[PDB]
């Protein structure tokens, strides 16, 4: 069915319909397909899903010159620790790959690969039957009481990693860029949002290190920086992008209640500029809103209104992707996008709307989304959301 009290608003007349170019990518509008981890990918191995994911992307990609993040992908086993999400480190894994990016660019869209390390977020028990660690910043803080006490039922208490470990996961990112672009994508995200390792680093609750990676805005900052400045120096800063979520919640990261939280981030602001000015400017900044603080939460859920993050356009003067319930909220979008830089990523309704720009271009309904196929082993509530054709033939402008 659509949305039942949604007022749709066309947005055709908006900067959301001009055209702009991310990294080596002519986008034809600025509706951006955010990563969205949908638990497809098939064990053993973190497969792409070898029936679905094809024509899930093909679904997504149908409007020219869309931009496309991929869900968050492994760069090794140690990154991972969730069967069904997918890897970026095997030959395996990069021939389904290599279809998905075949099929965005049949459409005249681009592809980044969203690159993921889970840290204190992955699941203890998966690890410990694979031999591997559960990895955080530190070891004296943890993601909550089940985290914990699964680590520990499971013999693999929670580890902070030495500068060696996250030296080789440094080696890990690069060579998942290098597997990533020779697979065919337009470049990578560098996931350092929504409480995963690279954010356990850049956030005082999680890190509790008194080492060079943590006591300090810099040293917290220093992983994520090392990361972005492997990956320019492999693939290219143009083929480079970083996202951020300095208000958010999940995975016990700590947001606005950190009142030095809007330091810290713009510290990587001004990083990334620095190195910008210096000729190495990055794709983009991705930032999740304050607006969404925890996306398991029902949009207008968790909003925290205590914060802004129009800071970051002060000091980062390159793109910037802003994402957090935005299909409901097409007069917020409206005035965000008199921005020219500004681009709007739409997660959850393009889980449910495979055609969502046409619907943000001409105002029409959106398709609601079903929240409990979100994570499911599923081609239902995957690939079987009609486009807005499709939904009239099944009556929903009558549901
Ligand atoms: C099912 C689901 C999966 C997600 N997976 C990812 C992910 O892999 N990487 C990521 O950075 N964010 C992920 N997110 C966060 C979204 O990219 C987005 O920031 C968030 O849902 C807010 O935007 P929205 O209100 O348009 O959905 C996910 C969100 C949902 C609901
Ligand atoms: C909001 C959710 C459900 C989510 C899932 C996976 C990742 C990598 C993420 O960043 C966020
Ligand atoms: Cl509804
Ligand atoms: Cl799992
Ligand atoms: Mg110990
Ligand atoms: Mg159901
Ligand atoms: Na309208
Ligand atoms: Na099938
Ligand atoms: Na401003
Ligand atoms: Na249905």
């Amino acid at each position: 069915s659509f949305v039942k009290d949604f007022k749709p608003q066309a947005l055709g007349d908006t900067n959301l319909f001009k055209p702009i170019k991310i990294g080596n990518n002519e986008l034809l509008h600025r509706a951006v397909i955010p990563p969205l981890t949908r638990m497809r990918a098939l064990h053993p191995g973190n497969i792409p899903n070898r029936d679905w994911a094809v024509e899930y992307y093909t679904q997504r990609a149908q409007r020219p010159g869309t931009m496309i993040i991929t869900e968050g992908a492994f760069i090794s086993p140690q990154a991972g620790g969730y069967d069904n999400a997918p890897g970026v480190w095997s030959e395996e894994q990069m021939v389904e790959w290599t279809k998905i990016f075949n099929a965005i660019h049949e459409k005249k869209s681009f592809v980044w690969v969203q690159l993921l390390v889970l840290g204190w977020a992955a699941f203890p028990d998966n690890l410990a039957r694979d031999g591997l660690r559960y990895d955080s910043a530190s070891d004296n803080v943890f993601m909550d009481a089940e985290q914990e006490a699964k680590a520990k039922k499971a013999n693999n208490p929670q580890h902070s990693l030495t500068k060696d470990e996250i030296k080789q996961y440094i080696k890990e990112y690069v060579q998942a860029a290098k597997n990533s672009i020779a697979a065919g994508a337009d470049g990578v995200e560098i996931h350092s949002a929504n409480g995963y390792l690279l954010n356990q680093f850049l956030d005082p609750h999680s890190n509790t290190r008194t080492d060079e990676y943590g006591g300090s805005i810099e040293n917290r900052a220093r992983f994520t920086l090392e990361v972005v400045d492997a990956l320019v120096e492999a693939i290219g800063h143009e083929k480079v992008g970083l996202r951020l979520s300095p208000y958010g919640v999940f995975n016990s990261m700590s947001g606005g209640a950190e009142t030095g939280i809007v330091a810290q981030y713009a510290y990587v602001a001004g990083e990334l500029e620095k190195r910008a000015k210096a000729g190495k400017r990055l794709a983009f900044v991705h930032l999740v809103e304050p607006r969404v603080t925890n996306p398991f939460l029902t949009e207008g859920e968790g909003e925290y209104e205590g914060g802004s993050n129009d800071f970051v356009y002060s000091i980062w003067k390159g793109p910037v992707i802003r994402a957090g319930n935005f299909a409901l909220h097409p007069e917020v979008v409206r005035e965000e996008v008199k921005d020219k830089r500004t681009l709007i990523g739409y997660g959850r309704f393009f889980i449910s709307n495979p055609d969502l720009v046409d619907r943000l271009e001409k105002g029409l309904p959106l398709n609601k989304y079903d929240r409990d196929t979100f994570y499911q082993m599923s081609a239902h509530g995957y690939i079987d959301y009609p486009t807005y054709e499709e939904a009239l033939k099944l009556g929903w402008d009558k549901k």
